[PDB]
């Protein structure tokens, strides 16, 4: 077993998050194929095909049986470092690895910022709207 | 980096030498004694006691001139650590996992041995006491 906050780094871990995933045998975007691509299942009650790259925290919905999780990812997140990582886990130098666990945590933080933002703008729109209704 | 893999790190091994009656001037310095896997596990009757983080051998009676690597090789020859030539960070995740797998083995080995000694001790106290009854 490895320290919990590092499992995501481990494919079989990822695979294991897809529970009740629907695109299975025959589909191009099976849990397995999602996993080699970096996704983890984050099903919302209102978003049950919700999945994100454990590294570059991008989320994605709208999965069709024909969807290649890889080229999808390079489309919507071209600058994910994971994607340039061509070595299995154990084949990496703790150096190489500790460096990536560094982008991840940085990337993570940059996503919680562009999220606090998006939640600020949202609240502004409602303050604005509300003012206009009180000016008529 | 978690809290069970730290031992694996020189800096953390040094971080463990609290007192350590031996410093500048000595050859048995905290740096050289952590560069051989030691961690300071001081006590009342053992304020200078060290230990391998890997093999677990415990060693007392240190003197300024004592070369920790040597004391280590000549008190534990079967310690994968001593053969580890690469810097932590230049280790493969795989290799690193193999060492950790061996480390936990030795820890088992060591507590098993303890349980034997503890069991035999009791065996003697019990035998003796019973013998005395047949008299
Ligand atoms: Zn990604
Ligand atoms: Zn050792």
């Amino acid at each position: 077993t490895l320290p919990p906050a590092w499992q995501p780094f481990l494919k079989d871990h990822r695979i294991s998050t897809f529970k009740n995933w629907p695109f299975l045998e025959g589909c191009a975007c099976t849990p397995e194929r999602m996993a080699e691509a970096g996704f983890i299942h984050c099903p919302t009650e209102n978003e049950p095909d919700m999945a994100q790259c454990f590294f570059c925290f991008k989320e994605l919905e709208g999965w069709e049986p024909d969807d290649d999780p890889i080229e999808e990812h390079k489309k919507h997140s071209s600058g994910c470092a994971f994607l340039s990582v061509k070595k299995q886990f154990e084949e990496l130098t703790l150096g190489e690895f500790l460096k990536l666990d560094r982008e991840r945590a940085k990337n993570k933080i940059a996503k919680e910022t562009n999220n606090k933002k998006k939640e600020f703008e949202e609240t502004a729109k409602k303050v604005r709207r509300a003012i206009e209704q009180l000016a008529a």
